[PDB]
């Protein structure tokens, strides 16, 4: 499979999913900083990114988790730029289940980048038999995240009551799955 390269997974001509490396720390930090105000509306971590060392710490932990298959953290490269992150935030090996996460900088939204990334990951991990069940959990009111889940052919399984906390407030989640 020529799309599986040493630097990452080649989705298409424009998109590569990069394996984390410390060299990406600065660009990733600047991307987060540029998107901090908008990101806080949907995710819990951005309020806690204040300096480049927070980016370094994230990369260090991601590399540890990738090494030990606790997670699969990938940096989305669109053309020449890091666009965001797509991940298996949790890999449950015993149950062959992966829980998916994603985010994109504002300047990279509306381009099908995450949908293309997710389709590629499900091909590579699903059709190979490594993962049988893929899961997306997202807050009910998150319009774009719900749209992405459906765009990727996931099926709504239920509503998880008060399951995700942002700023001390618990919100309901939709849980979606794609089963191989
Ligand atoms: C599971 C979780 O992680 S929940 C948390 C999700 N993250 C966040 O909420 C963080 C803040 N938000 C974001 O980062 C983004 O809004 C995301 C990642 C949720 C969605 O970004 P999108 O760019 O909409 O992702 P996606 O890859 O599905 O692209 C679809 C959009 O691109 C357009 N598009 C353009 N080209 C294509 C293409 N080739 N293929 C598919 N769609 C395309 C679609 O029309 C659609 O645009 P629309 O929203 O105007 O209808």
């Amino acid at each position: 499979d020529v799309s599986l390269t040493p630097s990452g997974i080649k989705v298409n001509d424009e998109i590569t999913l990069l394996y984390p490396a410390l060299k990406y720390a600065e660009e990733l930090y600047l991307l987060i900083n540029q998107n901090k105000i908008n990101f806080i509306k949907s995710m819990a971590w951005p309020a806690f990114v204040n300096n480049i060392s927070d980016s370094v710490s994230f990369i260090e932990q991601s590399m540890i988790d990738n090494q030990n298959e606790k997670a699969l953290i990938l940096f989305i490269k669109y053309k020449t730029k890091i666009a965001g992150v797509v991940s298996f935030n949790i890999i449950d090996h015993a149950n062959k289940t992966a829980y998916i996460g994603y985010w994109l900088g504002a300047n990279f939204q509306g381009k099908g980048i995450v949908t293309n990334a997710i389709n590629k990951l499900i091909q590579e991990y699903g059709d190979s038999g490594v993962i049988k069940r893929f899961v997306i959990k997202c807050i009910v009111d998150n319009k774009k995240s719900n749209a992405t889940a459906l765009r990727c052919g996931f099926t709504l399984e239920g509503v998880l009551q008060k399951a995700e906390i942002l700023n001390g407030v618990s919100y309901d989640q939709n849980i979606y799955s794609k089963v191989i």
